[PDB]
Formats: C-alpha cells, sequence, structure tokens
RNA sequence: UCAUAGGAUAUGAGAAGGCAGACCCGGGGAACUGAAACAUCUAAGUACCCGGAGGAAGAGAAAGCAAAUGCGAUUCCCUGAGUAGCGGCGAGCGAAACGGGAUCAGCCCAAACCAAGAGGCUUGCCUCUUGGGGUUGUAGGACACUCUGUAGGAGUUACAAA
RNA sequence: GUGGAUCCUGAGUACGGCGGAACACGUGAAAUUCCGUCGGAAUCCGGGAGGACCAUCUCCCAAGGCUAAAUACUCCCUAGU
RNA sequence: AAGCAGAAGAUGCGGAGCCGCAGCGAAAGCGAGUCUGAAUAGGGCGCAAGUACGUGGUCGUAGACCCGAAACCAGGUGAUCUACCCAUGUCCAGGGUGAAGUUAAUGGAGGCCCGAACCCACGCACGUUGAAAAGUGCGGGGAUGAGGU
RNA sequence: CGGGACCUAAGCCGAGGCCGAAAGGCGUAGGCGAUGGACAACAGGUUGAUAUUCCUGUACCACCUCCUCACCAUUUGAGCA
RNA sequence: AGGCCCAGGCGACUGUUUAGCAAAAACACAGGUCUCUGCGAAGCCGUAAGGCGAAGUAUAGGGGCUGACGCCUGCCCGGUGCUGGAAGGUUAAGAGGAGCGCUUAGCGUAAGCGAAGGUGCGAAUUGAAGCCCCAGUAAACGGCGGCCGCGGUCCUAAGGUAGCGAAAUUCCUUGUCGGGUAAGUUCCGACCCGCACGAAAGGCGCAACGAUCUGGGCACUGUCUCAACGAGAGA
RNA sequence: GAUAUUGAAUGUUGGUAAUUGACCUUCUAACCCGCCGCCCUUAUCGGGCGGGGAGACAGUGUCAGGUGGGCAGUUUGACUGGGGCGGUCGCCUCCUAAAAGGUAACGGAGGCGCCCAAAGGUUCCCUCAGAAUGGUUGGAAAUCAUUCGCAGAGUGUAAAGGCACAAGGGAGCUUGACUGCGAGACCUACAAGUCGAGCAGGGACGAAAGUCGGGCUUAGUGAUCCGGUGGUUCCGCAUGGA
RNA sequence: GGGGCCUUAGCUCAGGGGAGAGCGCCUGCUCGCAGGAGGUCAGCGGUUCGAUCCCGCUAGGCUCCACCA
C-alpha cells in the first residue's frame, strides 16, 4: 500500500505481480524464479521483496536483463536453477555480418518477449545469446534470420560465453538538464525538453524532473545520443564548476 | 452469610499552640560575589524556608586506629598543618591518625534453647504472644557437665522502677 | 570453669551494576559513607577492614537499641567587673 | 600550646609541638657534600645565628580607608488603584428615523440618528515652586450598548 | 426601620477523603457568605441636642395560657405534620 | 440648538488602546481560510490531586494567518517546517562475553611459565524513536533571474500571472505631460526606467462610516495688513 | 527504548545440557476506568461490594537516546586621530633611525609558518655573468673554440650584511643534522632567545695538520595544564605485587 | 568612497610548459555532413627559462556596505 509513492506510476504494475512472488515463498516455502527482469525491476525487486532473500543472476556476470530467484533463509541457489540457456549464432560470416540490432529484431520478430532473453553478447569471435531454458528450443527452431543474415542456433554451456569513451569535462551542477546537456554537448533548454518529455533515464529509472541530482556512477540513457555514465566527480575547479568524468556507450 | 467498614457511648493532666531573633539535629536550598570575562569550580551546604528537639543536642562502647616487646567507646581543646592531598592542578578548597590535655562508664537486646499459654492442627508439626535464657572475636552463647548464689551487691543519669 | 555432637550469633541485608550525594578528596588509580533504581551473598571450613585490585599477614565481628561527663548557647534571674 | 593551680592577674607547672643547628636530589638515598653524568671530568645547588616576645613598616585572609550603583537571589506583603473575570443590584431627560411582520395604513427593528444626565478625553488656551504630583475653561466623542456604575 | 436569633449566589472554609520532599494543595458531607429572596406601624406632636425608636391616637405580627366561650375527638381516632 | 461643499490616501462599519506627551492608518470586529482535536478530546493551569475546555462532543472546541462587501487570489515542493513512508545507511541504555591485563596454588638452577578463584577492562552479535534517505504539502516558513540579438544562450526549485504603479512603497525627483493658481517641491489625473508594488505578513475596487490624514472651494472672520479702545483678574 | 511493578497458557523460532531466551496470539488474576447497580449515606468526593470495559498493555519509578529559545545561566576581543565598518594582531629583512645600541605612527617596502638524506660533514680540485670573433642543423638566444672579462654571476627562499686565500661550481668517502656538557659572553622586566673556546665518550673525512654538535648569516614558530608513546638502579599508603 | 567578485575567439565557455571545445560565420554539400575563419587571454609592469595561468597595480562592469548624531 505504503510502496508505490517511492517508484512510478507505471512501475506500479510491476510491484504489484513483485508482491505476489513475496506471497509465494513465504506462504508455501519454495524457491521463485522470475522471466529475466529489466535492470530497473531488479532495483524495484530489490526494494520490494525487501532484505524472502534475493539472487540475480543473468548467465554471465554483467547482465543487464537477469533472471531472480526469490529464495528463503535456505535452499541458497545455483547457476542452473536460473534455467538459462546460451546459443552460439552461427552465420556466414565471411559474407553477412549482424548487428545488435538485426539480431535483437529478429528475436521481437519471432515474437519472442523481451523478458524471455537476457543479454545479447558481441566479441570479436562470436555472437552469443542467452534465453530462459523454457524458450530455448522454440528460440532454436524460429530464429533462422537476423536482418539480411540466415542464422542457425547452436546450443552452449555458460562456461562457454565469450564476454569507453573517456572524457573530462565540467558542469556547473549536477542537475539532470545541466549533466545531459554537457554530456551530449547541446543547449540545456534542449536538454531540458529530452528530461521534461521523458527520453533520459538514470540506471533505466525514467527520471522527467530536470533538477535531479545526479549521483556519481550513474547510467545516463539519453534516447538520440544513446548510453552514457558519470563516472567520477573530482570536485569543483576554479570559478565553481564541478569536475566530471563522461564515458558514453 | 459470618463478618468487616461504618455508627454510638465511656475513660484519658493524650496531642494541638507559643517562644530565646541563641545553641542542636534533620528535610529542602539560592544568588550576588571570587575566578580580575565565564560555564566546571567558588560563594556554601552559607542565607533563607520547613520539620524535630533538648537543656543541651549530636556522637558513643570497634566489622575502629594502626603497623609497636602496640592502642583500647564517644565528644571537646592544643598540636599535627596551611602539611598530605584535592583543584578549568586555575581561583581556591584542605584533612586525619600518632603525640599532649579536659572528662571518663559502660550496658540492654535479636537468635539458639527452655517453660507456660494461645490458635492453625500444616495434625506431635508450624506460627504467634508472655516469662526465663543469652550477649561475643588469639570467638561467645545455646547445649551438656560439674560448680556456685538466691540476699551481700546494685539502683531510678544508661545499666529495672516507684 | 571445663567440653567441642549438633544448633544460634541481626537478609531483600552486606555487596554489585546504573544514576546522584557525602567524605578535605571535583570520577579520578578512588578505597570509605549515604540515597533512588535494578540485581543480590556467605552465614564460623563464615564475614569485614587496612585508600583501585589480588595474595599473605594484622586488626576486627556490620546489617538491633540505650548511655552521664568534658562541649555549644543566653530571652532570663542574682552578684559583680 | 592546650591544660592544671592562681584576682577574669602576675606567676608556677605543663616539652606534646614549633623554628634553628646541613645540605643536595623528583625520589631511593647519600651527606660537607650532593645531583647530573660512563666520568677522580665539567657544571648546578651547598659547605668552606638562631629563636621567643614587644614596638614600628608592609603584605595575606577577613567589608579591610570611608561613602555610592544599576542589578541578582531568597522568603514574605499587595487586585481598597488599575487589567480581565465571576455573582448580584442599579442607571440611561427628551426628540427623530421607521426594518421584519401584519392588513397606503399599521407595526416598532437597530453595536440606528440628534441630544442632557453619565462615561470618555479630539483641539486650543491657561496652569507648569499649580487651586490640582494630570486639573480648569471653551469647544469635542459615545450616549439601548462590544454601554455606564 | 437597617442587620442578627430566616434564606441562599459568586466565592470562601471544609469532618472523613484525594494528592504532595516538608510547609501544604485540592475537595465531599456540612457550613459561612448580600450586592438578591423573605419578613408585622402608621399619622401627628415634641427637645438646645433622638425620633417609623419618645409622647398622643389608631394598628399590626409571632409566640404563650392562670382564664372564658364554641366546636370536634380519645386507636378509620380528633388534630398536628 | 448642525457650518457647508468638491476631491483623494488609509481603515469597511459601532467599538478598543499607550491611567499621566501617541486615539491612529494600530487592536478588535463580522466574514474568509488553514490546522489540530473521537472525548479521561485537543489546548491550557497545576509536581500531583483537582480543574478550565464543557455539564460542550467535529454545524463542537483550541491554535495560526487574513479581516465587511464585490471581483479575484497566478508560478515554484530544491531548501526549511509539517504529514506520511519503501529499500539502503547510521545510532543509547540494557542484553551478551570472544579475548586480554593484575593477582598466585603449583612449577621451575634462575629468567620465566602458570590451574582455580577473585578482580580490572572488554570485541563480535543484539538494540527504539530520531536522523540521513524517499513521497506529498505554499490562505505552511519562504521564493518568484541574468546576458545577448519575439528568438538565442546561461542559470534556477521556479523566474512576478491578473490587477495596480513617482504609490503611507520612487533614491535619482520639484521625473514628464495635463488639471487647478497671477504664481502650486504639496494636491488631482495620466504616463511607466516599479532604486526597491503584487495577490489572505492578501491584490484591486468599494456605498456607508471617521475629533483619521491630504488638496481645493463657498461662507466667515483681529489669523493677518496693523493695530486701537473698552470690561474684569493679577501686576 | 530497556528495566521494575509483571502473571498464566498455546504456537513458532534461537542458544546452551531438558532448562532458559526471542517473538506471535490467547487468557485473567495484578494494574487502570472522568462506566453501571448496591451500601457506607440526606453525598456528581472517597471507600467497600457486585457487574462491565480494558489488561500484563497502560500508568508510575529507575536508566537511556532523540527533540527541545518553551525556559535558564552566560559569551559575543583589542588596536583605532570618537565609535561602528574596513584593515591589523606572532616571527624575519630593509628604510624612516638624526655615522654605537635603542627608538614611534592605521609611516614606506617585502618575506615566514619551510625546504634539502644533500642543498649536511670532510677531503681534493675548480671559477662566474655577458660580450666579441668563427661555426651544418642553429635563429637574438642550445652546443663548441678562442680572446676579453672583479664579479657586471651564483649563494634552496624576502631583504640586508657578507662571500672569488670563496661562503659560489665539481667529484670521492661519509652521517658531527653526534651523546654528556660547558670557562665566559651577548641580549633581556620576566619567561625566553643567541654565541662559545674547551673537556670526556664514540665517530666521519684527511697522509697529517686539522675540520665537523646541520645548511653564508639572520624567519620557518607556541608557555603551562592535561593526555599518548618509548625508556628507567626512582616511589609504591600493613607486607609482596599491582 | 570602502571591501568582494568578474573581464578568453562575433557569442557562450576549457585551461607555470606555450589557447581549445561548441556555436556563429565560411567553404561544397545532398540539412545534416566533411573541413577552415575567429585570440593585444580587459589594460599595464615584473616574478620567472616559461605567465591565460603566479604577483602588484589600472580601467570597466556586477554585488554588498556608506552607520550614531
Ligand atoms: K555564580
Ligand atoms: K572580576
Ligand atoms: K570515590
Ligand atoms: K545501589
Ligand atoms: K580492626
Ligand atoms: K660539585
Ligand atoms: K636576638
Ligand atoms: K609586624
Ligand atoms: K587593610
Ligand atoms: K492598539
Ligand atoms: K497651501
Ligand atoms: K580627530
Ligand atoms: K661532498
Ligand atoms: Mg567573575
Ligand atoms: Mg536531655
Ligand atoms: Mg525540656
Ligand atoms: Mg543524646
Ligand atoms: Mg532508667
Ligand atoms: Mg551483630
Ligand atoms: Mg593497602
Ligand atoms: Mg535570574
Ligand atoms: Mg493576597
Ligand atoms: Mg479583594
Ligand atoms: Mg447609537
Ligand atoms: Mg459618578
Ligand atoms: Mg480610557
Ligand atoms: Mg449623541
Ligand atoms: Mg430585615
Ligand atoms: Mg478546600
Ligand atoms: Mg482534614
Ligand atoms: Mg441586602
Ligand atoms: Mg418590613
Ligand atoms: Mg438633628
Ligand atoms: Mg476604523
Ligand atoms: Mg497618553
Ligand atoms: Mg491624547
Ligand atoms: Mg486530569
Ligand atoms: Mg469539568
Ligand atoms: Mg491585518
Ligand atoms: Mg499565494
Ligand atoms: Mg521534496
Ligand atoms: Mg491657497
Ligand atoms: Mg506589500
Ligand atoms: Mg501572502
Ligand atoms: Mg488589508
Ligand atoms: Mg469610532
Ligand atoms: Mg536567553
Ligand atoms: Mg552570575
Ligand atoms: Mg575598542
Ligand atoms: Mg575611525
Ligand atoms: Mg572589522
Ligand atoms: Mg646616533
Ligand atoms: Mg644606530
Ligand atoms: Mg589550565
Ligand atoms: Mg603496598
Amino acid at each position: 500500500s505504503d510502496i508505490y509513492q517511492h517508484f512510478r506510476k507505471d512501475e506500479r504494475a510491476f510491484i504489484d505481480q513483485a508482491l505476489e512472488w513475496k506471497r509465494i515463498v513465504q506462504e508455501q516455502y519454495r524457491m521463485k524464479l522470475t522471466d529475466f527482469l529489466d535492470p530497473r525491476e531488479q532495483v524495484i525487486l530489490s526494494a520490494v521483496t525487501g532484505q524472502v532473500g534475493l539472487a540475480f543472476s543473468g548467465g554471465y556476470d554483467r547482465a543487464e536483463r537477469k533472471r531472480a530467484i526469490l529464495f528463503p533463509e535456505y535452499i541458497t541457489p545455483e547457476e542452473s536453477d536460473f534455467e538459462l540457456q546460451a546459443f552460439n549464432v552461427r552465420y556466414a560470416d565471411k559474407f553477412v555480418s549482424v548487428d545488435h540490432r538485426s539480431l535483437l529484431g529478429a528475436l521481437m520478430g519471432i515474437g519472442l518477449k523481451r523478458q524471455k532473453f537476457g543479454d545479447i553478447v558481441f566479441s570479436e569471435t562470436a555472437v552469443q545469446l542467452i534465453v530462459s531454458a523454457d524458450t530455448a528450443d522454440f528460440v532454436a527452431a524460429q530464429l533462422t534470420q537476423a536482418g539480411k543474415a540466415a542464422v542457425s542456433l547452436e546450443k552452449i554451456d555458460l562456461s562457454d560465453l565469450n564476454i569507453v569513451e573517456i572524457r573530462d569535462d565540467t558542469v556547473s551542477s549536477l542537475r539532470l538538464d545541466a549533466v545531459c546537456a554537457s554530456m551530449s554537448r547541446q543547449s540545456r533548454q534542449k536538454s531540458q525538453t529530452l528530461v521534461k518529455n521523458g527520453l533520459v533515464k538514470v540506471n533505466w529509472k525514467v527520471v522527467e524532473d530536470p533538477s535531479y541530482i545526479v549521483a556519481e556512477g550513474d547510467m545516463l540513457s539519453i534516447r538520440g545520443f544513446g548510453r552514457c555514465s558519470l563516472t567520477k566527480i573530482e570536485g569543483k575547479t576554479k570559478k565553481d564548476k564541478w569536475r566530471v568524468t563522461f564515458e558514453r556507450q
């Protein structure tokens, strides 16, 4: 009842379902695996669950979309309890490239919901994808094309997963509109339009307040400029102005 | 309901209030001031208020002082000594014992136990009330022993009281 | 006076924690004394003190009571300086 | 010294105690030396007339040469003045206006109007060792009210 | 006549009682307390000085019974209350 | 036994106030609004008992602000307050004793080791409100921009809406123009470069009301030109 | 919030070997009732008795944390061409300063609150700035070479006084940037501050003489109280320890 | 008048070792792109081998004071 105030109105939908997962694990005494929750939904679930203990894993370490196990004070989980299947994406790499957009578009095109897959890993040697095991055979059978590339999926173990733009700058304040204008290299009035409309995020939360103060180590996501991180804040310079370090993806 | 609360009556040289503007013992307790300011601290447990007294009060017969081939209740005086110490180690506060004097005095219980009676029988146990018994420290007492006294000694200032 | 078979010798006490006060002694190395609060002994093969504390030794026997004198003071009365 | 005896005296007794005769060192301690230091060195401090009483000067603690605050604190005394309240009384000449309601009339509302008593205190003058430690005179405001007493 | 031997208001006091280092604070029963309620005397005269107070005349109120008269009644029995 | 009139500021009004230099534009007020308060109410007095609140009960009671009436009351919740609250962080006494010191029966040629007890400290762990933190809230405390050419740009929590404006606010200032006068630093009406108005510390109006403040008229006069004489009180 | 007053059960979850904790719910009997009936009793007080409500909570005590101008005691510097505001406050150097020393003003100029393990000690050796003339890059200015050249440089750093038998530059070896001190001086109200030959211990460099107790000199610092750490033939409240 | 803070390209801004972003503007381009322009670093003298940077002055502008009589 008195949790919704701290989150967004749209985020209420997830919080209701997050409470329903906590309802199970307390009363019934069993682990509840979730369908790959978004980076934001990881933060929300962490709060809603409370301290029912919580574990999270999206296959490899540093996955955006991860599946969450809600377990009690016993039955500490394993890697395979998350029910993750990795695949190597096979294609005629010498003749066609697969990009992240094409592969993401193809996964969505076969009707796969965003919650049924984790990260899409691009290395120098491999293109790999992580899905929920319950959808593995469907994805392997249906994902036959990504963009212009004919593709096939080879099952691999999670152990076989083949897992910056440093920009020292100054800003007058640590407000969202100020930091965005500096990062994106725009006028502030234009940057305020990005925030107010609801295009900027801060750690995957849609911040619509221009005056929101940005902390050290916050993933900002300007729809237009992509994604970027305030990594270091190193005090004020001469004539005020915070020293800051930006790192675009 | 038994009761008890309450009510009534009788007997009380029972209390009450005052003051000597003093002294004494308690309850409560300032501030100015000093510290060259000020808060700890000081002034001060003072002034003041309150309670209780008594001709005095308080203290008093070692769970003491001490560190000797010791002392032997308390109180007060001299001295120790403005020492030891305490202290925004500042301002200041400040002993005690030993030693020398005044004065001198020591006692009664509680308990064990005994006897008698009473009311709870908890049913030969327990609790209570009288009288006896008993009074302390290199322990004493009960308890047992054998002694011994029951009228010389003591006394209304404690040690019973007219 | 002699004996140590048993029994008795002051309990919500002593003491301790916490908070205060009193001790010349301001929380200090702080004994000692008292108050509130809470906790809480041993009981003679026992207990206390000797300025934290322990051991040894020494001195003592608390948690009941009474007790003159030496001391203080003078509204008064008498005599006097 | 207290104390005892003695005129409230002198004085006698009283040697506990006090200061001095030895210092040096934080101290154990050593001693005409001692401390520092490894040191027979060097250096520091010492070595090589006090005391009891009296008068006087000054100082300390006391109000401390005298007079003087504004203040602070403690315990009392005051609401016979005044502020507000409570209970109970009482006062307010006269005139005017004319709400509601009722059937133009009737009716008689009001922190209503004019205006004495009464209450107040706006202006000016006078008074200013006053008639008066706040008034008087001429005007002024309220005057059935949140009224006066 | 005004006040008391009548009544109560505000308030005040307050047996027991409640509360509080002490002193005390509060308060019930019960009282006290007019500025209010109740309550029988008037006119005239008089002194240097009092007058519903004295005097004259004419009244009224409460209470009393040595008495008088009438009426009612002695346990469903007057009457008082 | 009323002087009257025109126009403006302030306050709606009758009231109230600095006994004894201020009666006013100050206070109050009806009305508005916010907020607290479920009754042993909140609030208040008292150490308490006992009370007021109230012999009341949310159409009631307390507190804050505003101040008839009319039209209205904009933007900002970053800060502070108030209300509520999820994760995460922090935090007392008390609880809890892992360890350690001192002591010494014993043990050791000594040096030193050292049981048990006593005693002196004591770490982890546990530990509320609160705070950090999050959300809301402006008739809560408050705040309502610069610079450059309606646009840009910087900055902010957000940059002053309506209305008003040289004002009880305007320094410059006797602003400027008009009115009124022979002549008007005052007054009235506009203007707006508001030094430094502005919406319940309300904004703007506003009939009635005022021993209010302000400007102008009629009437009237020894106030004056400019004094004279007379009466009385004192001299 | 803990703890006392403060009890009984049922669950559940700790920690010790079946007792004791933690928390949840329930109970009634403490505690509470500004609720009703009855009695004391003519009584809206109080008390008793019986219902009811609530209940080991509350209240109250002790202890603890938070909040707390509601209230209390206080502090809130001095200099100063009046005070406020501004500036300043200690140390070093120069000038004022009148040829010893000292000397004031909110007089005139600047520095300091360090730095260096060599930028210290010693032994040995050395001479700088700049210019002229010549030079592939290369220039006014890098690097040579020549001559001239009291210093026109350098000296960690402000300034003054010094310094070329160098106190300036280079190299080797070192730690005297020593311990105990100290005749005697300077300065000085005191507290402090400064210089010091020389003696002893044990060293460094040097063949030796000798020099060395930091630095060319003069700033680079802060009393006491209190507390920490290391050392210690000291004390240790009966004695041994602590 | 006294303190304080500023003055970088046309504009806004980076910063003891030699002045850069982005914008404007310019180029040629199929309305975003490639590349260029633009600097007494407000003025000055001096500390330094070097100064936009330290240091002291000097304009100009912004902010706050200019009070007691
Ligand atoms: K004081
Ligand atoms: K003083
Ligand atoms: K103590
Ligand atoms: K205790
Ligand atoms: K003893
Ligand atoms: K000597
Ligand atoms: K002599
Ligand atoms: K003398
Ligand atoms: K004197
Ligand atoms: K007023
Ligand atoms: K005029
Ligand atoms: K002057
Ligand atoms: K050398
Ligand atoms: Mg003083
Ligand atoms: Mg007596
Ligand atoms: Mg007597
Ligand atoms: Mg006695
Ligand atoms: Mg007797
Ligand atoms: Mg005894
Ligand atoms: Mg001892
Ligand atoms: Mg006071
Ligand atoms: Mg009185
Ligand atoms: Mg009175
Ligand atoms: Mg009227
Ligand atoms: Mg009168
Ligand atoms: Mg008046
Ligand atoms: Mg009138
Ligand atoms: Mg009468
Ligand atoms: Mg009373
Ligand atoms: Mg009584
Ligand atoms: Mg009367
Ligand atoms: Mg009558
Ligand atoms: Mg007469
Ligand atoms: Mg008015
Ligand atoms: Mg007045
Ligand atoms: Mg007046
Ligand atoms: Mg109450
Ligand atoms: Mg009441
Ligand atoms: Mg107002
Ligand atoms: Mg508003
Ligand atoms: Mg907020
Ligand atoms: Mg005129
Ligand atoms: Mg205003
Ligand atoms: Mg407002
Ligand atoms: Mg107004
Ligand atoms: Mg009026
Ligand atoms: Mg104050
Ligand atoms: Mg004082
Ligand atoms: Mg001064
Ligand atoms: Mg001056
Ligand atoms: Mg100043
Ligand atoms: Mg000279
Ligand atoms: Mg000279
Ligand atoms: Mg001190
Ligand atoms: Mg000892």
